[PDB]
């Protein structure tokens, strides 16, 4: 799981829950 709010970048999406936008999850 990855904590939203953090450096997620839409190409490679493991989130705990939420859409990865550039920069956030």
């Amino acid at each position: 799981c990855k904590a939203a709010g953090k450096p997620c970048s839409r190409i490679a999406y493991n989130c705990c829950t939420g859409s990865c936008r550039s920069g956030k999850c």
